[PDB]
């Protein structure tokens, strides 16, 4: 699921900071 995967590449993206 790449939609999948890239909606938790942008968790990271908030969740990195």
């Amino acid at each position: 699921g790449i939609l999948d995967i890239k909606n938790k590449v942008s968790n990271l993206f908030k969740k990195i900071k």
